[PDB]
């Protein structure tokens, strides 16, 4: 099935990042069957300072540019394949603290709060 390709190149691309590889393959099983991609465009905003947020994203293709106002906004930092953004917003009700832009076509896998406690809370 095509869920189950899906499935694989999760799995495979979870375990090509060495924070993830860490985790147990039941884990990884269970994660890939709820995380699912999203797809931004170059300059597309992906998440914006000040902004209520709730997703958790791990880049599987492209890169990012992490911005942000001090008071126009200032470079931070540009993440590409294998690193993530976002994780606070798992933890309990978060305030963006800077924009992420795609920098090029990009790919994330993306989870969300209510998928990660109950992925977390199943454990
Ligand atoms: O300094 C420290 O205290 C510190 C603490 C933690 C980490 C590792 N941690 C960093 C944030 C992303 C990810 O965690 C989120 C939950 O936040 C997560 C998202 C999904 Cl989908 C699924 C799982 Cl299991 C977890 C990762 C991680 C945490 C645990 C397992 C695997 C990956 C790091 N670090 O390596 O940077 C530094």
């Amino acid at each position: 099935s095509t869920g189950l390709i899906k499935h694989t190149e999760y799995m495979e691309f979870l375990k090509s990042v060495p924070t993830f590889q860490s985790l147990p393959e039941e884990i990884l099983s269970k994660l890939a069957d709820v995380l699912e991609e999203t797809h931004y465009e170059n300059g597309e905003y992906i998440i914006r300072q000040g902004a209520r947020g709730d997703t958790f994203f791990i880049i599987s293709k492209g890169t990012v540019n992490v911005t942000r106002e001090d008071s126009d906004p200032v470079f931070l930092r540009t993440l590409g394949k294998g690193d993530w953004f976002g994780e606070k917003a798992l933890q309990g009700e978060d305030v963006r603290t800077a924009n992420v832009i795609a920098a090029e076509a990009v790919t994330c896998l993306v989870i969300d709060r209510d998928s990660f406690k109950h992925l977390i809370g199943g454990l």
